């Protein structure tokens, strides 16, 4: 009951990226009082979907929001696999478009184009976390010379494991990663997050559930221990008991909705995105 393609009222849309035959589209919100010289802070946001499915109507509401603190925010359609015949490779490569763009017309859109936050759901999740993290795979056809890379991401629980290279795996499942690497379009650890922990990236925040079955909590939990120790600052917010996709507008009462704006509202304070309240 997402529709693809979604209505998005009183979004300005904006193609970013034409490939395949197929116009990709941004949804963006703009704050009532936006003006062109504006050097405001950017919100792009990736839906979820296992890479297979979904529509940027996910994060209309978040999107609403952040464009009342004063963002342009805004929601990225992206190739998936149902529509599109694509592999997650795609699917990043997208994102990183998508982040490239907005800086390439940070200009016209009124935004800082070092002030570019990625976030998303699961799958999208993962597309943000790699537009912080992981380097670009291939070379966009437009927009050559600017950084794809966001400045700063918020994560509502994120794919961020797709290698099992490195863990406690208690015996070689070399096959395991062949079948990704077919699966992904590339070699698994080229699009794993996790594989990408590294000092001096910029700052995050998750938001996961403690009972996620689709995404163990303890994968998230892992990648924040390792990017602390790498010295990033990497907020990890737990639901206690939350399923996947708690996080939802329309899920439990919009209780952990409203809760996870709050918070990825302190944290763009926190890192001089947004001004405090008042
Ligand atoms: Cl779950």
């Amino acid at each position: 009951r997402l529709r693809y393609p979604p209505e998005m009222p009183g979004a300005e849309v904006k193609v970013y990226k034409k490939v395949d035959n197929v116009d990709l589209k941004l949804y963006i919100y703009k704050p009532a009082d936006w003006k062109p010289a504006d050097r405001r802070s950017a919100i792009v946001f990736f839906f979820g979907g296992g890479w297979q499915s979904g529509s940027p109507a996910q994060f209309r509401p978040q999107c609403e929001y952040f464009a009342g603190r004063g963002m342009v925010a805004m929601a990225a359609d992206y190739r998936v696999g149902s529509r599109h015949n694509v592999k997650v490779a795609d699917c990043v490569a997208d994102a990183k478009s998508a982040i490239r763009w907005v800086r390439q017309h940070a200009a016209e859109l009124g935004v800082d184009p070092q002030k570019i936050v990625a976030s998303g759901g699961s799958a999208g999740g993962h597309l943000a976390a790699c537009t912080v993290m992981v380097p670009d795979l291939e070379a966009p056809e437009e927009d050559h010379t600017i950084s794809s890379q966001a400045n700063a991401a918020i994560l509502f629980n994120p794919v961020l494991i797709l290698s099992r290279e490195g863990l406690k795996d208690h015996v070689p499942r070399q096959d395991w990663e062949e079948r990704l690497r077919e699966r992904l379009g590339t070699e698994p650890k080229a699009v794993s997050p996790y594989h990408h922990i590294r000092a001096g990236l910029p700052p995050m925040i998750i938001f996961h559930g403690t009972a996620d079955n689709t995404v163990p909590f303890e994968t998230i939990r892992l990648f924040a221990e390792a990017m602390k120790k790498a010295g990033n600052r990497c907020e990890l917010v737990p639901f206690e008991g939350a399923a996947h996709g708690f996080f939802n507008f329309g899920r439990g009462d919009n209780l952990a909705y409203q809760k996870t704006l709050e918070l990825a509202d302190e944290f763009l304070v926190e890192i001089g995105f947004l001004a405090p309240k008042g």
